[PDB]
Formats: C-alpha cells, structure tokens, sequence
C-alpha cells in the first residue's frame, strides 16, 4: 500500500503556509498527507490547496477544548488578543490526548511536527511512530541561542552581528530544556528546516555540529499566487519602476500606537509611495504586490516568510524589527547584502527619522545600489534551484523509514 505522513504545524499562519508547501511536495512524491490543525486554521489555509490535491492531502481536525467565550474560531494565534495567548497555550497543551487518538486511528508512517509541540514527539514515541522535526524559520537565530550553551566565552565565529537586547514569560524555562533533549532514534537524528544554504550555509553547518543532528534544508518555501489585485494593479501598472515600498507587520504583532506613530513618520519624512492596510486584534495580496515593476522596496517586520518572499522575488528589504526573531532575521539580511537595517535609536523606541533616511536612500534614490545588486543575484539562485530542493529530504525520509522497518 502507499505511505502516509501526519503533518502537525504550530497554530500560526506562517507555520501553516510553510507546512502546506512541504505537504504539497510530499504529495507530488507519492505520499499521503494528513494535514492536522484546528478547524479555524484548516479553513484559513484551505484556499491555498488546489482541487487536484484532494485525494492526497486530507485535513484532520485537532480539537482544542472549547467554551462559549473561547470558541474554536479563536483556536489560533492569527488575530488573537495577546491577553488570550495564555489560554491558547493551555488549550493546546490539553489537546495532547486527542492528538494521540488521531495517531492511533490514522496510524501514519511518519510524524512531521513543528518545533512548538512538546507533546508531539513524546506522543509519537509512545506509539512507536517515527517523528522528524520541521523548523519553519531560519537557522541563524537558532545558532545564536545555542552558542552560549557550549561557548559562553567565545565570540560568535562567523558573524559580526550585534543586538541591543532592548527586547530583553516563563517560556524560556521550557526553551532551554529542548537544547538538552536527548535522541536515541533516527527520527530525531535529522531535522528539516525552511532555509537555503546560499543564505545560511555556515549556520546550518554550525547548528548541525551543536545539535549533533543532520540539518536538511527544504527552503525557501514561498507560495506563488495563482479580486483585490485588480484595484492594486492599477497603482503598480501606472507608476514608473521602483517608486514604492510595502509595509507589512503581520497578524500576530499589533504595533503600539506610539510605535505606529513613529513608523508612520518614517514613511512621510521618506517622501515615498506607500501601500499599507494594517490589521487590529479581533488582509492584502503581499506576494502579488512584491512581484511588480513599480515595487523596489519592502519595509517589513522581517518575519521569515516576508524575508524569504523578498529574496525569492528580488525586492530590497527595509527592516524594522520589533518581535522575537525579527532583529536576527534583519541582521542576516544586511550581512547577506540583500538589504539594509534601520538601527533603532539608542533609546528603547523606534527612531521616526531613522526609517525615513533608509527608504529614500534605497528606493526613490539609488543611494545604495550595492544592495540592489545583491537582491537580484540572490533571487536568480533561488529560482534556479528547482526539484532538487526536496532531493536531500526525500533521501533521509526514505532511509529513516527503512531503519525503523527492522525495529519491530
């Protein structure tokens, strides 16, 4: 009979997008995919799965405990009030017993889990089902955290990047224990990750050594669009080449009113064209917008998907980080030469004028072209990479399932 994989993303839009792209490729390689998340997430990613995959990728609903005031359409981090974040983690924790009922019933041959379920590799070991880890974000930020663990004294070897730590609850108590999580099977001996070596080759090689694991890259996993655009195309089509920037901040961080005020001033002082329709706690075609001639700028919060999309498309990155991984991703962009970072002032807050200085210097004015060279060059290699992108991954999955075949 055919082979089956259960895919469990973390409950976030970026994770869902990454996991669906990996789910699609595994379908094309003659695997049966069990795509498992909550009903609200499955609905939000359902549009991106074409009707040709209906027999090879099934959506399997995970039930979080619901109540009239915390109902299922809130069982996701997308658009969720931050003060409800504790409940979502609690409700997710409690979904472990149902997830086990899913594994027992489906009896998959493999579990590919996101890096945020502590109970997913623990439940899969109980049923003797191999489970591989898939990280949807970059390796560069992970090696910065594991470097003091072994080398508190040595400087970070390959990078000269530094951070303000102005960013500086009990999650860390759980995070450090993963670093020391053991491994006596081939299922955890290799991890898949959403990056490509042209961007983070040294950091994958370094991370492979710290973790004692094989770091198999399967990135970048960017989703290409197939109205909204019709109205927006009018702006892009009319304006001359390279005169606009896009402002993206994501659906999980809602910038503070002062922060939005300081950022807004960067846009006005920069005297640049702008396309921004931000959200508030409870959409736009970002990919299509990044893929127009008029587009030569991206003022992004530097989430991994936004960083990957620009490098794939070729649009220079104006970075304004303000959350967990953004500053590192933003440091990596500048090191790579494919963008510039706006160094937020020695004060805690964002510098209103610092943002404005960079947008004009990069988009309206070709003051910095060293970056533009790097943006197009990077995008050429990404598109050049084709079906070999999943070659190394398929080989390890094949080998892993064969090893476990004897352990019975």
């Amino acid at each position: 009979d055919t082979t089956t994989i259960l895919m469990l993303p973390w409950l976030g839009y970026g994770h869902l997008s990454a996991f669906l792209e990996l789910a699609k490729s595994l379908s094309r390689r003659n695997f049966h995919i069990y795509f498992c998340s909550t009903s609200v997430n499955l609905d939000a990613i359902k549009p991106k799965l074409p009707s040709s995959f209906s027999d090879s990728i099934q959506f399997v609903e995970l039930h979080l405990p619901s109540s009239p005031e915390f109902p299922p359409h809130l069982h996701t981090t997308n658009g969720l009030p931050p003060t409800l974040m504790p409940a979502l983690h609690q409700a997710f924790s409690m979904a472990a017993q149902h997830f086990e009922s899913i594994l027992q019933t489906l009896a998959p041959h493999l579990l590919i889990y996101d890096s945020l379920q502590p109970w997913a590799p623990r439940v899969a070991s109980s049923l003797k089902i191999p489970a591989i880890n898939f990280n949807t974000t970059g390796v560069f930020v992970i090696s910065q955290g594991l470097h003091p663990i072994h080398y508190p004294h040595s400087k970070f070897p390959f990078s000269e990047f530094v951070l303000h730590n102005h960013w500086k609850s009990t999650e860390r108590t759980r995070k450090r224990g993963e670093a020391f999580l053991y491994c006596l099977h081939a299922s955890c001996s290799v991890i898949l990750i959403n990056s490509f070596r042209e961007l983070e080759g040294k950091y994958m090689d370094y991370l492979s050594v710290l973790l004692n694991k094989k770091v198999v890259p399967v990135g970048p996993l960017v989703y290409e669009p197939n109205e909204g655009y019709s109205s927006i195309k009018n702006w892009l089509d009319k304006k001359e080449p390279s005169s606009t920037v896009f402002v993206s901040f994501g659906s999980e961080y809602f910038p503070s009113k002062e922060e939005m005020e300081e950022i807004a001033h960067g846009l006005e002082a920069s005297e640049v064209n702008f396309i921004w329709v931000v959200r508030f706690p409870q959409w736009a075609p970002q990919a299509k917008i990044l893929k127009h001639w008029s587009t030569g700028g991206f003022v992004s919060h530097c989430g991994w998907n936004s960083v990957m999309e620009s490098m794939m498309f070729g649009v220079p990155i104006i970075g304004v980080p303000m959350h967990v991984d953004q500053p590192f991703n933003a440091g990596l962009v500048e090191e790579a030469g494919v963008g510039v970072e706006a160094k937020r002032d020695p004060d805690g807050k964002i510098q209103r004028d610092e943002v404005a200085k960079l947008i004009k210097e990069v988009v309206v004015e070709k003051t910095r072209e060293d970056v533009r060279k790097k943006a197009r060059e990077m995008s050429e290699i990404l598109r050049s990479k084709g079906e070999e992108k999943f070659d190394e991954m398929v080989a390890e999955i094949s080998l892993l399932l064969k090893i476990e075949h004897h352990h019975h």
